DNA sequence: GACCACGGCGCC
DNA sequence: TGGGCGCCGTGGTC
């Protein structure tokens, strides 16, 4: 390992030190490369980040992020851990990805290179003749880690002053409930506490336990044995609603605001690319894909979400994209043609379960088939179709089984995943992407069942995925030459900005490249929306 | 202060 | 015996 002066050569494999995890907020504190068998380490980190043509090693999109804040432009390039992730996407991190195949992830720039050119070569011949996977990499996971740091670094602008005030309402409506509670209770207690709340619940009042927690085994005081308690006491329905605001109060009113960056006045999250068992991107550091949007509290802290003044949100969903894989997937005529005819699934489906005449009179059947529409996608049981609809556990199978005889090729792809699942020790998705599923043949029933419902949901949710990282692959230099921005993925959505003159013709251009990403069996199809927020916006 | 397991819950 | 995530407070450890 001889050490050259900094000046790297051309084409060579960083290695980096942040104060902190969060590009966006770390200071660069060592910086290195490596090219043949040797260390170029920087004497200065931010001068020597201008001397690089593209970040090229582990978390490359990382470098590129703070490059970015820098004004640098610095795309990123080649990561060994994007190869490690689609052989096996359990491979989510360096410590392990190095650990693995033949290294150790260190504290230092410059064996952080070493580790990288070291990494990359064992990994990138481990790629040898999957054709597959090769192609995944190339035209879909290294091009999407220059859009995720753009993306990242853009930010989202956020209504600060908006949030403050809620904080002080949303703090007030807490109190009274809080109050309200203590009363029933007669006496205060820390509603926060989840044993304390126990014993008050089941102990000090009369009240049945209905399930238990799964490590300690407590009586369970989750929203699921309370909204089933909400006849029996009216001090169920108040925890409940002061559940809702505190979640919402600690989770997003409060701490969002505090993250606003000093030099953009946005907030950033960070687009993790190799964090998931199917493929989905996660979002961390703030998590900005699971903002809320049921309740109505929930939907005011949306609002808060908003364009650059002169600008436009523009929020584009695929709609039940997961659905329509399946029926591509499977390849169900029957399915297809519920697709194809522009028809609403679940009309179409309950009125194929039931075989009612045309569609008519249906209210508790939409429920209905709604419910096991999406209940095979995750391998949802009789029980809990049961406890679902107000029916019994009878009843509940022959929906099930119902349900099959209108859709025969989704238990046919369904089985025939499985048993390819067991024979390859993995299963994969449209594009070939795998996830390794070995308790597949595990001898312990309740695992081996949990192993099925993961196994034959991949292939449906990691080809969702792939449709939407592929979309975001196309769309973004489309974005760019009309200077509109991306800036959040929420799994089966997307949030853009645009200036208000283009803002129509950036959503007609942002639909179309999504619903004609890769054309299927099914055609897919996108809600679009334009606002000031998010909400407006009418995601 | 930094971290941990747990139960709980927001989103797709 | 509902897939996939990340973050909250509590209660507790160094
Ligand atoms: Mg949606």
């Amino acid at each position: 390992l001889e050490e050259a002066p900094w000046p790297p050569p051309e084409g060579a494999f960083v290695g980096f030190v942040l104060s902190r995890k969060e590009p966006m907020w770390a200071d660069l504190l060592a910086l290195a490369a490596a090219r043949g068998g040797r260390v170029h380490r920087a004497p200065e980190p931010y001068k020597a980040l201008r001397d690089l043509k593209e970040a090229r090693g582990l978390l490359a999109k990382d470098l590129s992020v703070l490059a970015l804040r820098e004004g640098l432009g610095l795309p990123p390039g080649d990561d060994p851990m994007l190869l490690a992730y689609l052989l096996d996407p359990s491979n989510t991190t360096p410590e392990g990805v190095a650990r693995r195949y033949g290294g150790e992830w260190t504290e230092e720039a410059g064996e952080r290179a070493a580790l990288s050119e070291r990494l990359f070569a064992n990994l990138w011949g481990r790629l040898e003749g999957e054709e597959r996977l090769l192609w995944l990499y190339r035209e879909v996971e290294r091009p999407l880690s220059a859009v995720l740091a753009h993306m990242e670094a853009t930010g989202v602008r956020l209504d600060v002053a908006y949030l403050r005030a809620l904080s002080l309402e949303v703090a007030e409506e807490i109190a009274r409930l809080e109050a309200e509670v203590f009363r029933l209770a007669g006496h205060p207690f820390n509603l926060n506490s989840r044993d304390q709340l126990e014993r008050v619940l089941f102990d000090e009042l009369g009240l049945p336990a209905i399930g238990k927690t799964e490590k300690t085994g407590k009586r369970s005081t989750s929203a699921a044995v309370l909204e089933a308690l909400r006849e029996a006491h009216p001090i169920v329905e108040k925890i409940l609603q002061y559940r809702e605001l505190t979640k919402l109060k600690s989770t997003y009113i409060d701490p969002l605001p505090d993250l606003i960056h000093p030099r953009t006045g946005r907030l950033h999250t960070r687009f993790n690319q190799t964090a998931t068992a199917t493929g989905r991107l996660s979002s961390s550091d703030p998590n900005l894909q699971n903002i809320p949007v049921r309740t109505p509290l929930g939907q005011r802290i949306r609002r808060a979400f908003i364009a650059e003044e002169g600008w436009l949100l523009v929020a584009l969903d695929y709609s039940q994209i997961e659905l329509r894989v399946l029926a591509h997937l499977s390849g169900d005529e029957n399915l297809i043609r519920v697709f194809q005819e522009g028809r609403d699934i679940h009309t179409e489906t309950a009125s194929w379960m039931f075989g009612v005449p045309r569609e008519a009179v249906d209210p508790l059947m939409r429920r209905a088939a709604k419910t096991i529409n999406f209940g095979v996608l995750y391998g949802m049981s009789a029980h809990r179709l049961s406890q679902e609809l107000a029916i019994p556990y009878e009843e509940a199978q022959a929906f099930i089984e119902r349900y099959f005889q209108s859709f025969p090729k989704v238990r046919a792809w369904l089985e025939k995943t499985l048993e390819e699942g067991r024979r390859r020790g993995y299963v994969e998705t449209l594009f070939g992407r795998r996830r390794y599923v070995p308790d597949l043949e595990a001898r312990v029933k309740s695992v081996r069942e949990a192993a099925e419902r993961m196994a034959f949901n991949m292939p449906v949710q990691g080809t969702a995925a792939d449709l939407m990282k592929l979309a975001m692959v196309k769309l973004f230099p489309r974005l760019e030459e009309m200077g509109a921005r991306m800036l959040l993925q929420v799994h089966d959505e997307l949030v853009l900005e645009a200036p208000k003159e283009r803002a129509e013709a950036v959503a007609r251009l942002a639909k179309e490249v999504m619903e004609g990403v890769y054309p299927l069996a099914v055609p897919l199809e996108v809600e679009v929306g334009i606002g000031e927020d998010w909400l407006s916006a009418k995601e």
